[PDB]
């Protein structure tokens, strides 16, 4: 379970832009160096430069879509890289559009992947289901095979192509879910676990069916793209879409340790994080320690506890 740090600083995927100041808080807060205390191998990639496109006019109503189509370019081949080389890639983000480069490059060492989701949001719009043109609510919408023919050639994506089925991927903690993603959740049959059956099954079995949906015939490799948003505000509050009614710190840990212990952990995003919306100084301690803490059980740290 080797470690391949790899910094995603960018933010043209939504309007507030201290997301992209991200890997930061997290390095500094002691992430590589608290995941050395675990017999973990880290090697830190450093954090991926993202020039800006000066010019990039909507696209119909899709924002910085070029800015947004290079930055998930580039990580995507920075990943493939990372996983060529028998590491798991740890992708401290901006904002969640770079989830379309990162699954994306994962998919092209390891085609067999299911990805695990952890958001409030679907993020599953397509150019033309989106209302606000924050490219961070349609990653999803990019990755499908199902909805290619359904997604438009917004400038800067050519160098995508969809990677995963409906039926590779599965939702946990949905609570905000718009029209249009709702329709295409139900439409393509995308399996998933709102707030609502969270609340009636509970973690425990969320998890189990989860995990059981995505390696019951074989053991194939897993991608977390956790969105800290997922877990309820009272939590990780400096993030930009927050909604009440969300995972718990416990419920984040859970879902994070079990994971782990199938050993088949390749990719993980922790994106989302922005200090800067934390309307407090410990609100911004909260929302990176929550997300140190979610990191690290996903490399081992048990709450039961450890030992050489
Ligand atoms: N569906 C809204 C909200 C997006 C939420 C994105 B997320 O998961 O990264 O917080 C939009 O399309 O702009
Ligand atoms: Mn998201
Ligand atoms: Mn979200």
């Amino acid at each position: 379970r080797t470690i391949g740090i790899i910094g995603a600083p960018f933010s043209k995927g939504q309007p507030r832009g201290g997301v992209e100041e991200g890997p930061t808080v997290l390095r500094k807060a002691g992430l590589l160096e608290k995941l050395k205390e675990q017999e973990c191998d880290v090697k830190d990639y450093g954090d991926l430069p993202f020039a800006d496109i000066p010019n990039d006019s909507p696209f119909q109503i899709v924002k910085n879509p070029r800015s947004v189509g290079k930055a998930s370019e580039q990580l995507a081949g920075k990943v493939a890289e990372v996983k060529k080389n028998g590491r798991i890639s740890l992708v401290l983000g901006g904002d969640h559009s770079l989830a379309i480069g990162s699954i994306s490059g994962h998919a092209r060492v390891h085609p067999d992947l299911g990805v695990i989701w952890v958001d409030a949001h679907t993020d599953i719009n397509t150019p033309l289901t989106t209302t606000s043109g924050n490219l961070h609510g349609q990653p999803v919408s990019f990755l499908l095979k199902e909805l290619k023919g359904k997604i438009p050639d917004v400038p800067g994506f050519s160098w995508v192509t969809p990677c995963i089925s409906a039926k590779d991927i599965v939702y946990i903690g949905l609570r905000d879910v718009a029209p249009g993603e709702h329709y295409i959740l139900k439409t393509l049959g995308i399996k998933y676990f709102s707030m609502t059956e969270v609340d009636r099954l509970g973690i425990g079995k969320v998890m189990e069916e989860t995990l059981s949906y995505l390696l019951g015939r074989k053991k194939r490799p897993i991608h977390l793209s956790f969105d800290v948003d997922g877990l309820d505000p009272s939590f990780t509050p400096a993030t930009g879409t927050p909604v009440v009614g969300g995972l718990t710190y416990r419920e984040g840990l859970y879902i994070t340790e079990e994971i782990y212990k199938t050993g088949l952990l390749s990719g993980l995003d922790i994106m989302e994080v922005n200090p800067s919306l934390g309307k407090t100084p410990e609100e911004v301690t909260r929302t990176v320690n929550t997300a140190v803490a979610i990191t690290l059980a996903c490399f081992g740290l048990a709450r039961e506890g450890n030992h050489k």
